[PDB]
């Protein structure tokens, strides 16, 4: 059994990431994947979390016995990205000083969307680029930086393959 916990700001796509991986369906708790690893079936337990401020005292109770964290931010929310540094990495790493952390950029499908880009440009903002995410990942000492889209499933299998590889 491997326990994986997904953390990050509200609305970055954590729930959709988990449901899309485990069910292969995109939505309109804790979940269960089986993965083969070198011809050995392995159970992967995926724990969703509430990223909101009003869960700040309760959320860390989910952290004990975690084998790997995914810190999620949305590739089209620069604020969710800044909070990796300002909130997420400092909380998880302090509470869990040795657990591997993967950094995952979500909503990869929106990064080249014209209207998402234009709405962002209105507030002097821009989607997060791969180089930017990679730099964040190295700064916080993440095992790996990965980008994905729960919606299209691009990159999604790799996220959980790499989560398991970090553990094993
Ligand atoms: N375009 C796109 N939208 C997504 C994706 N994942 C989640 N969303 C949307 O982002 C919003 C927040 O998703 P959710 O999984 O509930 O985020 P959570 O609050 O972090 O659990 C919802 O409207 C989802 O439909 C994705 O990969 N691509
Ligand atoms: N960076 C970080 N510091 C924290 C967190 N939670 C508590 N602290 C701080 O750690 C320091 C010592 O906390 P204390 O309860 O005495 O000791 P601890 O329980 O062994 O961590 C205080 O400054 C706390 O505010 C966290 O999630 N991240
Ligand atoms: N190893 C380690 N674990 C910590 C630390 N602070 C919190 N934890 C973990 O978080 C749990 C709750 O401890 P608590 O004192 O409420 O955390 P605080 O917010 O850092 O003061 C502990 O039982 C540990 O599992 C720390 O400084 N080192
Ligand atoms: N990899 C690694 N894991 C550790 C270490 N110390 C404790 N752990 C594990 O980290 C998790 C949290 O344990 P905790 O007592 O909070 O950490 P500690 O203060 O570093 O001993 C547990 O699963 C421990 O077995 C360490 O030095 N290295
Ligand atoms: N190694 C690397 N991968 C990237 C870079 N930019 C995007 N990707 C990844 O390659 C895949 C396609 O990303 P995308 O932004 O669509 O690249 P594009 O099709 O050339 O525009 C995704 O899995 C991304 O995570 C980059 O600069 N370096
Ligand atoms: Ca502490
Ligand atoms: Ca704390
Ligand atoms: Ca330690
Ligand atoms: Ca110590
Ligand atoms: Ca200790
Ligand atoms: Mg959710
Ligand atoms: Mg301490």
């Amino acid at each position: 059994a491997i326990k994986c916990v997904v953390v990050g700001d509200g609305a970055v796509g954590k729930t959709c990431l988990l449901i899309s991986y485990t069910t292969n369906a995109f939505p309109g708790d804790n979940y269960s994947a089986n993965v083969m690893v070198d011809g050995k079936p392995v159970n992967l337990g995926l724990w969703d979390t509430a990223g909101q401020e009003d869960y700040d005292r309760l959320r860390p109770l989910s952290y004990p016995q975690t084998d790997v964290f995914l810190i999620c931010f949305s590739l089209v929310s620069p604020a969710s990205f800044e909070n990796v540094r300002a909130k997420w990495y400092p909380e998880v790493r302090h509470h869990c000083p040795h657990t591997p952390i993967l950094l995952v950029g979500t909503k990869l499908d929106l990064r080249d969307d014209k209207d998402t880009i234009e709405r962002l440009r209105d507030k002097k903002l821009a989607p997060i680029t791969y180089p930017q995410g990679l730099a964040m990942a190295r700064e916080i000492g993440s095992v790996k930086y990965l980008e994905c889209s729960a919606l299209t499933q691009r990159g999604l299998k790799t996220v959980f393959d790499e989560a398991i590889r970090a553990v094993l």
